[PDB]
């Protein structure tokens, strides 16, 4: 019931106690674990509004008080009247920098209380939501000196009127299937540029053509809305070293701003929630471009270097993914654009749940998400034992809109 | 019930129904998961289902079950379990057994192998001197002059708890770590521990970085005694580069046989606390892990000062440079003497081929994900992909505490 966690290379020993407060199931059991798996009415949501309060008022340090016990009151009322329930600002913003603080993915955590929180509950078109989108990318883009920051649209009501970005990330580049068999731009967009051009987009058909909003608003078919260009930085990708590597033609964006997951706070549900850090360079310069299913250029890259690609074993990959690594984190840096190495956050994630286990008794963490994709064992959190639990607030995932929506 | 798992890479989707066969527990629950924990005398009573379990296994195995040389074997074992409150396995169920243990490892990546495993029977060793020559064996054996030969030794199970087999050493060949009076390690700082106890019980420490460690054996619950392998039977490997000339200039070396010695073999309800066990290496294993850990030999910075790296920020990536070039040193210095050695891209690779072979011929294949993923370049290995469900399958080797731990000593 109290649960140690050890470092290996610092034999840290760390203890527990807050995933007693855990209510949501792991898909894990005792016959077997799916550590390794990527997505594993009145009556519900009184308790669930209690327990969100009571945590809220203990936060501010007045648990029980008449403050405390009004508003649980107050809650009760209007659940018991409505069915749902409004939180005070007050209570959104905690809600939504307690959501980061239990992201048990998110190795960026250290920033959790440091979140700009935009209330767009007021919304109600898809040009509504363009507005208050474009304002977060420019709040939070900074001119290159990225702030976090996340827009709450109205939350799900009977679950005909949900708002959506339909987008995974506000931005990202366009995928396109093509007579070759092959693939132009990011395969990973081909589905969703596909329901975007036949609603209407006109696609330039380039390798990194920066896809348009598409924005459901209270249940209603979506739109299509180009992000001002000038509001959307982007980064040339060049290495200091090597002279050719801009002709590679590569580039990536400066704002991480995942759009498509849920916002659980009090067991209300806000479907419709786009937030935004900013990069690691490992999600670009390993996964974004090495995966084989994404851009895929680690056969170019070793073509220009020279390696003898004859056999696995002169780790000819391993090579030129180190250097498309510098690259990415070199033009990022020469432009002014924030960005973190993998050293630097995941050493920033071990103080954090240090900080995490000394003032509130834990910090769940999943492992196989936390431990970088590239020269893992050399960052401080491979050897961090890590407990993985789910707590609330939460992200959750959700459904693609287009598999649910009825048009 | 039936589970499925996909590679997010390729789209195929695999199907566990192996995983209801599974008995023993996880440490994870509904509301906790603990996939990344490194570790989360019986009765009769006990014993009977456990042993019933293995030879219904065995038996079907060989296309005999339910037959009467089936039969006729539960009602020997159950005779003698009752007579005698423990049983002897016949050399066949032995290697069968040796082999599931290693079929179920969950965090092997090399288990393609595992129907190829040389199993040497040890169960009428007596003393510690008889382990000695045993061991001496199988690391000829396995050795075979670089042309690694995958083997393992079985001594004899345990009783009541107090005459157990132990092989002391953690690996069979391992460097001497020792500490030193102004706090920094000489050899390797995993073996500081262990070093003491072998000079503590007479072994005269030369006291350098690459010292091979005294065996140290334990029979029949006795003290244990120390043994020095014959220096001719331990193959090392230089290490240089292939680009690098003074990459040999850091003196580094490693040894060829990895051979894990303080598992435990657990078949059908019997404990074989001495089994030590060899294949071959993976290369991050050395190049990763043990040149590069920081509570390792830790050469990262000494070889990047070398290579005239960019030291000053973290964000240069000199670290992960310093590596690749490691790693790529010890694959080319093991291949160069014709030492085996396998790369951590054709050993997932293999590894996925072997899942997938498992999934269809067994109805599974469990698999620790955390394990499983090499220590650099994890996402450019195809097992970065692929969902994986980890559980646990007897015959199995499992962790047991160390042995200076839990020792009676006779004196
Ligand atoms: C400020 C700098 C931040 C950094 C460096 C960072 C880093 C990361 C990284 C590397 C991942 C793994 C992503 C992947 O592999 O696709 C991740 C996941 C995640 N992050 Fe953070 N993050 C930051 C900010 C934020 C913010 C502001 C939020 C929410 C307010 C957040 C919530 C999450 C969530 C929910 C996940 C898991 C998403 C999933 O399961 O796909 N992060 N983060
Ligand atoms: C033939 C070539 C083999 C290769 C390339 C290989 C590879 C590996 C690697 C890389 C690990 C993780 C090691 C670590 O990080 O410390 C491992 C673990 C393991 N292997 Fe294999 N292995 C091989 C043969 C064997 C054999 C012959 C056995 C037993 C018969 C075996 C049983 C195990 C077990 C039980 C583990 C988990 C050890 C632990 O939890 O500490 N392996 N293997
Ligand atoms: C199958 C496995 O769970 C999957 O590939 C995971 C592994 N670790 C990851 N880690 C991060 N940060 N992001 C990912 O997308 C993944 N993918
Ligand atoms: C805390 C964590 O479980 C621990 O460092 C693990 C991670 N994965 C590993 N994987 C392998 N192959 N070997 C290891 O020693 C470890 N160590
Ligand atoms: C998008 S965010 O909120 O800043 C969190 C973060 N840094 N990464 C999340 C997903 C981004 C994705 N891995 C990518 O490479 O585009
Ligand atoms: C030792 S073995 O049975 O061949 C399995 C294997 N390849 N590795 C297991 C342990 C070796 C250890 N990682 C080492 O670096 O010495
Ligand atoms: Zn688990």
């Amino acid at each position: 019931r109290f649960l140690k966690v050890k470092n290996w290379e610092t034999d840290v020993v760390l203890t527990d106690t807050l995933h007693l407060k855990s209510t949501l199931e792991t898909g894990c059991t005792e016959h077997i674990c799916m550590g390794s798996i990527m997505l594993p009415t009145k009556d519900q949501l009184f308790p669930l509004a209690k327990e969100f309060l009571d945590q809220y008022y203990s936060s501010i340090k007045r648990f029980g008080s008449k403050a405390h016990m009004d508003r649980l009151e107050e809650v009760n009322k209007e659940i018991e009247s409505t069915s749902t329930y409004q939180l005070k600002d007050t209570e959104l913003i905690y809600g939504a920098k307690h959501a980061w603080r239990n992201a048990s993915r998110c190795v960026g955590r250290i920033q959790w209380s440091k979140l700009q929180v935009f209330d767009a509950r007021d919304c109600t078109t898809a040009h509504g939501m363009f507005n208050y989108i474009c304002n977060h990318v420019k709040y939070a883009t900074n001119k290159g000196n990225l702030r976090s920051a996340i827009t709450i649209f109205p939350q799900r009501t009977d679950g005909k009127h949900d708002f959506r970005v339909w987008n995974s990330q506000l931005i990202r580049y366009a995928g396109y299937k093509q007579p070759d068999g092959s693939t132009l731009g990011d395969p990973a967009n081909v589905q969703f540029t596909e329901i975007c051009i036949q609603q209407g987009w006109k696609a330039p058909r380039g390798r990194f053509d920066v896809l348009p909003l598409l924005l459901q608003a209270n249940g209603n078919d979506p739109e299509l809305f180009q992000i001002p260009p000038e509001l959307v930085l982007e980064v040339p990708i060049r290495h200091p070293k090597f002279d050719w590597f801009k002709d590679l033609g590569l580039k990536w964006y400066g704002l991480p701003a995942v759009s498509n997951m849920l916002l659980e706070i009090g067991g209300l549900e806000f479907s419709a929630c786009p937030f935004s850090g900013w990069y690691m360079g490992t999600e670009i310069g390993v996964r974004d471009y090495c995966d084989n299913s994404r851009y895929n250029i680690l056969e170019e890259v070793a073509k220009k270097m020279d390696l003898d690609m004859r056999k696995t074993s002169s780790l000819w990959k391993d090579q030129a993914l180190v250097e498309i690594n510098i690259a990415v984190l070199y033009s990022f840096q020469s432009d002014k654009v924030t960005i973190v190495d993998h050293h630097s956050a995941t050493e920033s994630f071990i103080k954090h749940m240090e900080n995490e286990y000394r003032c509130r008794g834990g910090c769940p963490a999943d492992w196989v998400w936390i431990v970088p994709p590239m020269s893992g064992s050399i960052t401080p959190v491979f050897h961090q034992e890590m407990l993985n639990y789910r707590l609330t607030p939460s992200f959750e995932y959700q459904p693609d809109p287009w598999n649910t929506h009825v048009w």
